[PDB]
Parts: structure tokens; C-alpha cells; sequence
């Protein structure tokens, strides 16, 4: 499995990667997360877990479960992180605290080394036995609401170690070790796999897109930190000088997001009017689908208003498409301005270089070359999996 990746990134990593292992075979180690399907956490563990066991070790992966109320919750706590808005009651805590205690009562924790992913389930820290606890935050806490972020580091103070995606999130009100590890793309997943041609225009045409067309893509959740109305006006105003493009916003839905049905209707709303709009929704693990879509768009945004990362910036780059990102936490390190894509604080700088990105077809190519290239040395899977490891053996000493 591992040797398949020299290709990429070379001997010398791979070497690095066996020697790291080789130290932690004896290692039991735990990831617990919120979401089986669906999500960046569900796409980086499915891939990184198998690959830890290929390396020897005892790797796990557990999903906690909870009601609609818990996820409710959790995707609240989420917002209120990542953007410091809402009300937030105590009733809040008292369900976030009795799902910790359910699960606690169902994962065995005493693992030498617990992986805990996202605040859903940072609560489990209260019930851990041995062992070395991590916290790898996959979202912007950079400037969170004060009474979640009091409520959350209560827990997190308790942990050995965390993890964020960027040194920019690591806080000031934390003691413990902070480090940076940026998620990656396993080239070799469905996800990213080169396709055929006859597979891309297949899955294309079934959609109702037109192949012959500019395609603008943004592969996202249904979710408001994704601003699909800000891409729907991004594209509006630039259809004006590229009235042949047309839009495709590829969503899905993740088991630990409640309102990712709502917001669809606030996005078809602002879409009506317009019939170049694509508005899809697939089901979970459709990666060949994203995959194909990703590979016939002429550029790809991620116009976050809050992003961790952006697995997509990097699955678009990877496939070599230019990205107009967010100009905001995770997107800043994928999307170099001028040689990978843009970064935009507004629609109407989204719609300048949509514009300007159309017009400018040599200009694409090399971006996309450019972002592959970036890609290559930055966010494949085995840079990240060479980081847990050094990350697993610092903390353990
Ligand atoms: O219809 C869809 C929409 C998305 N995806 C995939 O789902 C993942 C989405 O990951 P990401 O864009 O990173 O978003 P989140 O689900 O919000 O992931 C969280 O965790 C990720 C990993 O750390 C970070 O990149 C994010 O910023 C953070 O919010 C990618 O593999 C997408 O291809 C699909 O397969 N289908």
C-alpha cells in the first residue's frame, strides 16, 4: 500500500514513514469522531486509518452515536466556534454532557494513545484511563463564542496534546501543545483517482450539464459557512461577460449536520430565475461523482466564510483546476494568490476572477499545474500521516 505513494513524494518519506512506525508497533491507538459518512473528518479517516494499520499499527476508528437533539447541539457549538454568533442556553450543555457519559459507557478508552476528533466528542476526556489524549480541531477557533469556548476548554485543558490545521488557530488561553497539522488527499482514493474521459462526460451528461459549457463547481455542504447564495451572486454577476458558464454546487448530506436540508431551500430560492444553476444534492460516499464533476469543471471555488481547511481547495488543485477560495483559515495555505487561484472577501471580487480566470484559458492550465504541483509538496496523505506519527512520538516522548 505505502510503496504505491514513492511515486509522489519520493524514497526519502517513505523511509521516514517506516522508521516513525516501526518505533509505535507496540502502540494501541483510537480515533473517535461524530460521522461514519460524509465530512473531511469521515474522508481523511477512512483513508488514514487503513494506512496506520498497513504500517503496523493498532489502529481504530469509532463513531459516536447521538439523537437529533445532540447533533442539533454539536452543530450549533460549531457555528458559535467558527463564527462567535447565536444564543446558546445551558440546556445545551446538559445534552452535550449526557452524550458524552452514553458513549463513554460504550468505547473501551484505555487505548495508549486517543485521537479525539472535533468538539463532538471532546467530552469523552472526562472517562479517559491511560494513555496520551489528543484534540485534533478540524475548525476556525480562532475567535469563537466566549461561553462555548469556556464550556469546551474545560475539556480541552484536560487533554496531552492538540492538534489544529493552521498555526493561526492555536490559542493563547491553552498550556497544552498546540500543533499545526494541515489535513491531505490520498491521490489514490476514488475521490481523487484519475478517470476516464468516457466516465467524466457520462456522469456529467447524467446531471443535465452541458459538457460543451463552461462549468464553475463548488463541492460543499448545504451548509452557511459555505455561502451557497454568496456563490449563486458570485455567478450572477459573472454570467454578465461569460453568458455560455454555468453553475454546479455538488452537496451531500454528513450524519452530525441537522440543517444541511434547510439551507438548500434559502440557496433554490436564490437560484430561481436563473437555469444554468445546478443544485445537487448525492448521497454519501458518491466519490467517483465529486471526482468526475471536479475533473470537468473549467475553475472550482471554495467561497467559505469560515473554513478548518477545504479538503476540496486541494482535491480541485490536485486535479489541477484553479480555485477562487474564501480568504479565510485553511483555504490561505492551499490557494497561493496568483499562482494556485484567488483568494476573495466578497462575491464581487468572486465574479472578477471567475471572470478573469474564463478569459484566460493558458492562465488556468498553469494555475492548475501550479496547484497540483502545491499539492504534491504540501497536502498528500503521506505528508500527514509522517506529521501523526512524529506528533504520536513527541507526545508519548
Ligand atoms: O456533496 C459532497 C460534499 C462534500 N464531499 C466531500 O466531503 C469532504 C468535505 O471536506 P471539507 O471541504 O474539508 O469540509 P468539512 O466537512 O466542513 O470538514 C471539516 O474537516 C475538514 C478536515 O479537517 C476540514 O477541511 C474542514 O474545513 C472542516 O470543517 C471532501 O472530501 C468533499 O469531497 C462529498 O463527497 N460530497
Amino acid at each position: 500500500m505505502i510503496e504505491r505513494y514513492v511515486e509522489f513524494v519520493g524514497e526519502h518519506e517513505i523511509d521516514a514513514i517506516f522508521k516513525y512506525a516501526e518505533k509505535l508497533k507496540d502502540l494501541s491507538i483510537l480515533h473517535v469522531n461524530s460521522t461514519a459518512a460524509g465530512g473531511g473528518v469521515a474522508e481523511i479517516l477512512h483513508r488514514l486509518v487503513p494506512l496506520m494499520r498497513e504500517l503496523g499499527l493498532n489502529a481504530e476508528w469509532k463513531v459516536i452515536r447521538g439523537s437529533q437533539d445532540f447533533f442539533t447541539v454539536t452543530k450549533s457549538f460549531h457555528n458559535a466556534l467558527q463564527t462567535g454568533k447565536g444564543e446558546i442556553p445551558d440546556e445545551y450543555f446538559k445534552i452535550y454532557d449526557e452524550w458524552q457519559e452514553i458513549n463513554a459507557g460504550e468505547i473501551p478508552l484505555d487505548y495508549d494513545v486517543v485521537f479525539i476528533h472535533d468538539p463532538q466528542p471532546a467530552g469523552l476526556v472526562k472517562y479517559r484511563k491511560k494513555g496520551t489524549w489528543i484534540w485534533r480541531c478540524h475548525i476556525d477557533i480562532s475567535n469563537p463564542h466566549p461561553k462555548v469556548w469556556g464550556f469546551l476548554r474545560g475539556y480541552i485543558s484536560k487533554y496531552d496534546g492538540m492538534i489544529v490545521s493552521i498555526p493561526e488557530f492555536a490559542r493563547d488561553d491553552l498550556d497544552i501543545p498546540q500543533i499545526a497539522i494541515p489535513p491531505s488527499i490520498d491521490p489514490l482514493s476514488p475521490k481523487n483517482m484519475p478517470l476516464p474521459q468516457t466516465t467524466v462526460d457520462r456522469i456529467v451528461d447524467k446531471f443535465g450539464v452541458d459538457r460543451e459549457r463552461p462549468i464553475i463547481l463548488q463541492v460543499s455542504r448545504y451548509d452557511r459557512a459555505k455561502d451557497p447564495v454568496g456563490v449563486i451572486e458570485s455567478f450572477r454577476l459573472a454570467k454578465r461577460h461569460v453568458p455560455d458558464a454555468q453553475l454546479v454546487y455538488l452537496g451531500s448530506p454528513a450524519t452530525d449536520d441537522p440543517e444541511g436540508e434547510v439551507v438548500y431551500r434559502e440557496t433554490v430560492e436564490a437560484a430561481r430565475g436563473e437555469k444554468d444553476v445546478h443544485l445537487l444534492m448525492l448521497p454519501p460516499n458518491s466519490h467517483v461523482e465529486v471526482n468526475a464533476f471536479q475533473r470537468a469543471a473549467t475553475v472550482v471555488m471554495q467561497k467559505s466564510i469560515k473554513e478548518g481547511f477545504g479538503l476540496t481547495v486541494s482535491e480541485a488543485l490536485w486535479k489541477r483546476k484553479p480555485v477562487i477560495g474564501g480568504n479565510t483559515g485553511g483555504i490561505r495555505i492551499q490557494v497561493i494568490n496568483g499562482v494556485t487561484g484567488f483568494l476573495v472577501d466578497s462575491p464581487k471580487a468572486a465574479a472578477y476572477y471567475l471572470v478573469y480566470l474564463l478569459k484566460n484559458k493558458k492562465v488556468r492550465e498553469e494555475m492548475g499545474e501550479a496547484g497540483r504541483d502545491h499539492v504534491r509538496r504540501n497536502f498528500l496523505i503521506t505528508q500527514q500521516l509522517r506529521r501523526y506519527l512524529m506528533a504520536i512520538l513527541y507526545l508519548t516522548k
